[PDB]
Formats: structure tokens, C-alpha cells, sequence
């Protein structure tokens, strides 16, 4: 009866609320009437393996049986902190929670308790909590945490006035619409006025490459937070930081912090993106899909552009236009997330490629044929802002003819 009160907001699969989804497999999931469709949210990210992936079901299955309680497996608690350890630059110490939210909340925990001050900066989306509102440039919200979205001249601003009281920058990082050089930059201005940073690696940690991404941009973090990559949909989450900063977190447990079958699960995870050679390949598969996507666009003079390639691409076009495409793709088997970048994982290779890619042609020859009057329309730049705004939660640098004022009022807007 509308019970749940958090069932509406950030949920994977709105594209899918019309239709009925009983199971998943590898790349698939299957509705009710058993129809399979190729599957591009997979839980928004967080199954990078695949659904039901083999060695992981096989892992969680046998602890269950095992009926082993929460925190008595020590061995294997602390073996998957050194597995993620491992993978950074330098000696870090890693604490376990179950979401991201918690994760990145405690390491801003962890950076107010070692500096003594409050103020915190941010780029992106880190969470439901309120200290994660976004509001709008030089506004702190309600928890004292200033929002840049991603834009260096906001970044200056908050570091020319607050730079000696601020515990923290956190920065999601983003590749779509900005150069690893335009993150590391973010992160850059921060280091070089001595304010400890937090890489936020929920979405991409252990999806562009076998780590942290920022570590391939050239940038090094004080704390890096995980979740989404790890685990393979499965609720687990970590800081993984220097040890300054995590000694801070040391009762920062809860009574499940862990539970075993998770733990399972997320070191079976680490291991098969390994022996799979999972984000190398996707590099190389998504790469595929998105050439051929465009080239398939482009014949048919529809408003989409491509953005992005790999682990992390999106379709470019106005909302009115998305709104078309995305019903068109989930009526010939292929789930697109909306407003944000597609999430292939691991399975998504061989004759997967080329199945969700003949779907995806269908799909674009229905939606021609349905709504003719979108051929030959042009993507505008406010298209192209608005997008990049809704994946990356901030502007891809300053668009080309706007102020920085405007730059502000349009985000103001967005909120
Ligand atoms: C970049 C990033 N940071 C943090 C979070 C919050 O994590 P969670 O949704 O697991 O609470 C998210 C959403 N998963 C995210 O995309
Ligand atoms: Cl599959
Ligand atoms: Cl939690
Ligand atoms: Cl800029």
C-alpha cells in the first residue's frame, strides 16, 4: 500500500517498473514470461561479474551452509583487507562497512577527528546522507559540506576562503566527460594548500581498472572508499586509508560488520576480476559496443551521440529523446540505466557484445519509425551539459561561452 517509504528514489531498473524481473544469469535477466534481456544496470553497477556468477554463489552458498557467525572468520576478514591494501600505492589500513554511504561518510568522520576542523569540500555524489545534500556553490549545507561540482574555479573558491578549515576534499571521479588530467587536477589544487583528500571510488573502484581508477589518473589519496566493484551486488563497503587516518575508525563497527557470507563474497569478487581480466577487457568490449553504437546512430540521423567507451559510456541526447529510446530498447531486450552511464560487467563479452548490439539496432529503427520527427535533429550543447550533469553529478569543466556565472546558476537551477 506504499508501505516502504524508500522504494521511490535512487532504484536501478525504472526503465523495467512496467514489466516483472524473477531472474538473473550472466548478462541476463528474464522476466516473467521468461523473455530475456540484456542487462546494462546490473544493480547499478554493483554486479560486476555477472548475476549468480559461479565462484562467487559457490563461496556465499558454502558459508551459509556453514551457519559460521559474524566475525568469527578472522582469516578470511583479514585477508580481503590485505587483497584491497595490496592494490594501492603505499601502507593502508582498511575498515569494512556495509554501504557506501557509511563508507564515505566515515572517512569524512575520520578527517574532522584527526584535524580538528569541520568544514568539508566536495565534487560528486557520495551518499544519502544528509551531510551528502547537495546545495548549491558556497552554500554549506546542514552538515557544513561545501559543494564544487567538479569545476576548478569553484574548487579555488572554497580553498582561497576556507582552505585552513577545511578536514577534507572528497572527489568522485568521473572519465566521460572530463581527462583524467582534469581530476587530477581537482585532487592537485587541494594536495598543494595541504587539505587532506578522500578519492570517493564507490562507482569506479575495481571497474576501470583493478584498484582504485584515480591511481591510473596519477593521483594518490589520503583515503579511498569503496563499494559497488567489490562485492558483486553483494553489501559491502570500505575506507582504505593511511593509518593516521584509519586508527580514527577503529570502534566504527556495527554488529553484522561481519557477517561472513559477504566477506565471501567480496574476496571471491576480487579474485575472479583478476583471473577474468575483467576491466581490461571491458576496456576492449565496451569499446566495441560504443564504435558500433555510434556508427548505427549515425546512419539512422537520430539526436544520440556516444560518450565515454568501456566500463563506463553513456548515450548522449535530450531527456525527450531518452524518454523514446529507453522504452524502444527494453521492448527488443535490452535495459539501458536512464540518465546516467550504462554498467556493463564481466559477462558483457564474445556474442554478448554482438546480441545487445542487435537489439540495440532494432530498437533505433523502431524509434526512427515511431517518432520520426526526432531524424535529423541536432544535439545541442545544453543537451550535452544536462547529461553530463545528471552522470557525473557536476559540470564537465566549464562549457564553452559560459561564466562562471552562469556555471553556478545553472547548477543552482538543477537543484
Ligand atoms: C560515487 C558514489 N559514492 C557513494 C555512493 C553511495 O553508496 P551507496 O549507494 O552504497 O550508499 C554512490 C552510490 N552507490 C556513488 O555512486
Ligand atoms: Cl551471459
Ligand atoms: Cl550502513
Ligand atoms: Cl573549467
Amino acid at each position: 500500500a506504499m508501505i516502504i517509504a524508500n522504494a521511490d528514489g535512487c532504484t536501478p531498473y525504472e526503465v523495467a517498473r512496467g514489466v516483472t524481473i524473477v531472474r538473473g544469469e550472466g548478462a541476463y535477466v528474464y522476466d516473467a514470461e521468461g523473455r530475456g534481456l540484456i542487462d546494462l544496470s546490473n544493480s547499478f553497477g554493483s554486479v560486476m561479474l555477472g548475476h549468480q556468477d559461479p565462484v562467487v554463489t559457490e563461496a556465499v552458498l558454502k558459508t551459509v551452509r556453514s551457519g559460521v557467525p559474524a566475525a568469527a572468520s578472522l582469516d578470511l576478514q583479514n585477508h580481503l583487507a590485505e587483497q584491497i591494501a595490496g592494490d594501492l600505492p603505499g601502507d593502508q589500513r582498511v575498515a569494512f562497512f556495509k554501504t557506501g554511504t557509511a563508507a564515505t561518510r566515515a572517512a569524512a568522520s575520520a578527517a574532522r577527528q584527526v584535524t580538528g576542523k569541520r568544514l568539508i569540500a566536495s565534487c560528486g555524489y557520495h551518499g544519502y546522507d544528509l551531510m551528502w545534500e547537495f546545495t548549491p556553490p558556497g552554500q554549506p549545507n546542514s552538515e557544513d559540506v561545501l559543494h564544487c561540482y567538479h569545476l576548478p574555479e569553484l574548487i579555488d573558491q572554497v580553498l582561497d576562503k576556507h582552505a585552513h578549515e577545511l578536514a577534507a576534499v572528497i572527489i568522485a571521479p568521473d572519465y566521460i566527460h572530463v581527462s583524467p588530467e582534469y581530476i587530477a587536477d581537482l585532487f592537485e589544487r587541494c594536495e598543494r594548500v595541504g587539505v587532506v583528500t578522500i578519492a570517493d571510488e564507490v562507482k569506479h573502484g575495481y571497474r576501470l581498472r583493478q584498484g582504485a581508477s584515480v591511481t591510473e589518473a596519477s593521483v594518490v589519496a589520503d583515503m579511498y572508499t569503496y563499494a559497488k566493484g567489490i562485492s558483486n551486488g553483494w553489501p559491502l563497503s570500505c575506507v582504505a586509508g593511511d593509518e593516521r587516518f584509519l586508527k580514527p575508525l577503529a570502534e566504527f563497527v556495527s554488529t553484522l560488520t561481519f557477517e561472513a557470507p559477504s566477506f565471501a563474497a567480496a574476496s571471491a569478487t576480487l579474485d575472479r576480476l583478476a583471473e577474468l581480466d575483467v576491466q581490461a577487457q571491458l576496456a576492449i568490449d565496451g569499446a566495441r559496443f560504443v564504435s558500433e553504437a555510434a556508427k548505427m546512430i549515425s546512419t539512422r540521423d537520430l539526436p544520440i551521440e556516444m560518450a565515454g567507451t568501456g566500463a563506463a559510456f553513456q548515450f548522449v541526447c535530450a531527456e525527450e529523446v531518452e524518454e523514446v529510446l529507453l522504452p524502444h530498447a527494453l521492448a527488443e531486450g535490452l535495459i539501458l540505466e536512464p540518465s546516467d552511464q550504462q554498467y556493463p560487467s564481466a559477462c558483457f563479452r564474445g556474442e554478448v557484445v554482438d546480441d545487445a548490439l542487435e537489439r540495440l539496432d532494432r530498437a533505433l529503427t523502431t524509434m526512427a519509425a515511431a517518432r520520426p520527427d526526432l531524424v535529423g535533429r541536432e544535439v545541442t550543447q545544453l543537451d550535452r551539459v544536462n547529461a553530463a550533469f545528471c552522470q557525473m553529478d557536476g559540470l564537465p569543466g566549464r562549457p564553452d561561452g559560459w561564466s562562471l556565472d552562469q556555471c553556478v546558476e545553472y547548477v543552482t537551477a538543477q537543484l
